[PDB]
């Protein structure tokens, strides 16, 4: 469902991994993120340009008809600017302003219900807050919003990822950070921790839960499978667990949130395609858990 969600990022280029039109993407998955948007030569601005050679020569009509698809079962398709090689900066009012402008025009040509910021090249919360609301002056409240950052970007309330999405709370859909491809970070509780276990989940999720962001704002990412990520991958009873220990206190690992969460939205992967090259048991295991919350 959409309240208690799992995100999965569809790849628009093929890295080895299975391809996939939008129709192939398991039912499992609430939100569809279009991994990505390009970079243009006018700063803040981005542009959409369907793989069709790289995809099997998909085309761009089918495309859009397989989001109709989606949409009429239930689900939502957003568009995801920035990746690990993305060029995007907003970090002046043209390039917000050209940013919003520029989503918008990519919604509405392919009627994405909305966008997910994954920005890795870093994230100004002065220019980006601006850029989020002239985009949802445009597309409204039921504008679908999320963003992925990386570990780095959520380990205080001062992060330009964490002071975005608090100046955007109203507006925000869901945090999907990304537990993966990290170093060792502190918890909630000032300790290390480290990835690929059920602590770097809890522990790192629970600075966000105690730390101005909604429980329905809070989602886990992980890699789908080893050949997803160059670490972090976790088992599926992993991420299982630590949806347990947020949502209802029980399989924690050492580490104890002082609440419990039932509201926490859920768990994103990258990504469809890597889930389908190991026979979807990802999306199998957590999806089920999840609707299951």
């Amino acid at each position: 469902s959409l309240k208690h969600a799992v995100t999965g990022y569809w790849q628009n280029f093929n890295n080895g991994a299975t391809v996939q039109k939008i129709s192939d993407v398991p039912s499992a998955y609430d939100i569809i993120a279009v991994a990505f948007a390009d970079a243009t030569t006018t700063p803040g601005a981005v542009t959409f340009n369907l793989d069709s050679a790289g995809l099997g020569g998909y085309t761009v009509d089918q495309f859009k008809a397989d989001v109709r698809a989606k949409q009429a079962a239930g689900k939502k398709v957003i568009i995801s600017v920035g990746g690990e090689k993305g060029t995007v900066s907003v970090n002046s009012s043209a390039s917000a302003t050209n940013f919003a402008n520029s989503v918008y025009s990519v919604m509405r040509e392919y009627g994405f219900d909305g966008v997910d910021i994954d920005l890795e090249n870093g994230l100004n919360p002065t220019y980006m807050t601006q850029a989020l609301r002239a985009l949802s002056a445009k597309a409204g409240p039921d504008m679908i919003l999320t963003m992925a950052p990386q570990t780095i970007d959520m380990q205080s309330t001062q992060g330009g990822y964490f002071q975005t999405a608090l100046n955007v709370k109203d507006i925000l859909t869901v945090v999907n950070m990304q537990y993966y491809n990290s170093g060792t970070m502190l918890g909630c509780d000032g300790k290390v921790y480290a990835q690929g276990t059920v602590d770097f989940l809890t522990a790192l999720a629970c600075i966000q839960l105690e730390g101005g962001l909604a429980p329905s704002q809070v989602g886990l990412g992980l890699p789908a499978s080893t050949r997803a990520a160059g670490g972090g991958y976790v088992s599926p009873s992993v991420v299982n667990a630590a949806l347990d220990c947020l949502t209802k206190a029980t399989n924690c690992g050492s580490f104890k949130p002082s609440k419990t969460y039932p509201d926490l939205r859920g768990a994103m992967t990258w990504s469809t395609n890597w889930d389908a090259t190991a026979g979807n048991a990802w999306s199998n295991s957590v999806g089920a858990h999840v609707h299951a919350l």
